[PDB]
């Protein structure tokens, strides 16, 4: 089991903002296995669980914010997601090291 | 000179909204040569002039609107741009037939 930092792109997630605007946002997660036994102990492997939880964390963070609250605070949303995702992955012995939010797309009807 | 409807994609234009949000918007223009002598009379050819004026019209329409005014009114901005671009192309004997605004991107810093 690789103990180096690992990164993935979160594939774009289309969801409604608090004020019902459709947005699609992509991002990037950097994490490392801090506890390799816990990383292999679960029914879901650790990389797959981190990827699925990253999608859920991003979707939830967006869904509680109005579009304006999302645009001005893109860095803070990342940092708070880094915390939420780090807590959610502790069961797999994963330390989330960094989350980045990239382009916000407002796709047409 | 082809008298059929012609279309092009407006390549994405990065500009500031009235309230200083960076957005990039692409779109599509459908036009037809209604007067073929006027279409070939100018120093700039008609297709190239329509493409350049479409970029200018889009950039200006966006730059006079706050982000919120742009998101809720995407169809109306197209229709008004169709009018503005149709006036601006009359010197080339062009009839603009339709303008469409597609995805709005908010690119990261």
């Amino acid at each position: 089991v690789d103990m180096r930092t690992i990164s993935f792109d979160i594939p774009p997630q289309e969801v409604l903002t608090k004020d019902s605007v459709t947005i699609s946002v992509d991002g990037v997660v950097y994490y490392r296995v801090q506890n390799a036994t816990l990383a292999v102990a679960n029914i879901t492997n650790a990389d797959s669980a981190t990827r699925l939880l990253a999608q859920t964390t991003l979707r939830n963070a967006l869904g509680t914010k109005n579009l304006s609250q999302i645009l001005s605070d893109r860095e803070e949303i990342a940092h708070h997601m880094q915390s939420t995702l780090d807590d959610a992955t502790d069961d797999w012995g994963i330390k989330v090291e960094r989350v980045e939010i990239k382009d916000v797309k407002l796709p047409v009807q």
